[PDB]
């Protein structure tokens, strides 16, 4: 059960305690938190201790120690191996894309297709799918699943046997695999419904609803 | 820097569960259920459901079916929205042949400025010059999925606003400079990566027993 508004949340947090540590603060109460965030200090307070990390009331949260407790529960203070899988047009794009960060490298691009297998790309060179097995253990954690929902199931089967832990998957199916083995589905489908609701509601904003 | 909006992200979620729970012959629904389901408190999910009026008395719950036609037409999904991709590169191609827009989203324009794919033809149609925007988004197109390079994508918005688009689904890596009239939601396919590391290092997190 991953928590996914929580680590959105989150993640905004660690944002905020890193330009507050480049500012000089040392300690931030769950007021200035929830100011910079937009979210109620209690909100702060509770996402806070949903995750461990409870406060010093009256106090505030060390910065600098609130911000390594949110890297390392999230996995960010490390370094995760990142592999493509299915590089035709969205794999292709996605391993140009310049948002992947220093916690995770791309380590790995493959296909099945002889004609793109071979292909050098950024930071790489495309290799056939059936070299998982020698490429993933030790290397690579997580792929991005970019194949035709027709085979995203038995690429899928392929990567649990190769030893990946995790995957996020692009392509629009539900995937089947050991539950040691986590998935997330992406979309845009959300972002279009809350342009669809925005168009509709132009003035609307959630303090409205109090 | 701050928490974006959220209460329409979890209204889209309830849609999401409802749409499953429909799919599993459920018929009835609680908020408490709902609330499991979505990760929210029944108090989050009544107060939501109340404010937008699907609610209708402590303790009656919903009716799966009636609930998510409400949902659905608050999202404004009773609705056929026009779409136009505009950079019909890779990300862009690929997005053309993406089979779940459902009937709420329909694309109806597709737009680059290289002469090379321009004329060349697309599911649904044919690939036209950036330059017909004005003469094509008009009563028929109201939201733009914008996948242009970084360099390219604020004055490609400023033609979009210029044409009259009413929203901008934007894929670029940067921030758009646009009139509030105009809406805008940017994409970050690579969200779900901090999910899975979160969900790699912490397997059992919450469960009633995770040793
Ligand atoms: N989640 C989203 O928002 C989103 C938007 C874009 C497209 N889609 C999905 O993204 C996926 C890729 O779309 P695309 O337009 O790039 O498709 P594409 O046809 O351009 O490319 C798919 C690539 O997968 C490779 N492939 C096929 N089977 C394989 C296997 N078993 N192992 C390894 N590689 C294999 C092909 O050779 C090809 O290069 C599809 O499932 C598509 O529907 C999702
Ligand atoms: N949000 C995400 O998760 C995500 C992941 C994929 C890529 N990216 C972004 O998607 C965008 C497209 O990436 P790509 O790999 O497909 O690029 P690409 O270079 O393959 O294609 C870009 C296309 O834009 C066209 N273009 C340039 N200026 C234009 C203008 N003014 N009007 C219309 N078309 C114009 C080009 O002619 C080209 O066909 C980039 O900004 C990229 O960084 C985002
Ligand atoms: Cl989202």
């Amino acid at each position: 059960k991953v928590p996914e508004a929580a680590i959105s949340r989150l993640i905004t947090y660690l944002r905020i305690l890193e330009e507050l540590e480049a500012q000089g603060v040392h300690r931030t109460s769950s007021e200035q938190l929830g100011g910079l965030a937009q979210v109620t200090a209690f909100q702060v307070r509770k996402d806070l201790s949903y995750f461990g990390s409870y406060g010093t009331r009256g106090v505030g949260y060390t910065v600098p120690v609130l911000k390594r407790e949110l890297r390392h529960i999230l996995g960010l203070n490390r370094k995760w191996g990142l592999c493509i899988v299915g590089m035709g047009r969205l794999g292709s794009a996605l391993a140009d894309y310049p948002g992947f960060g220093e916690s995770f490298e791309l380590r790995g691009f493959f296909d099945v297709d002889p004609e793109k297998v071979g292909r050098p790309v950024r930071g790489g060179v495309i290799e056939h799918v059936d070299l998982l097995p020698q490429r993933v253990p030790g290397r690579i954690e997580i792929a991005l699943l970019t194949v035709p929902r027709e085979a995203a199931q038995k690429a899928a089967d392929l990567l649990v046997a190769a030893g990946i832990k995790g995957i996020l998957n692009f392509a629009p199916v539900v995937l089947e695999v050991p539950k040691e083995v986590a998935v997330e589905n992406v979309d845009f489908l959300a972002g279009l419904t809350r342009l669809s609701f925005a168009i509709l509601n132009p003035k609307w904003r959630e303090e409205m609803m109090g």
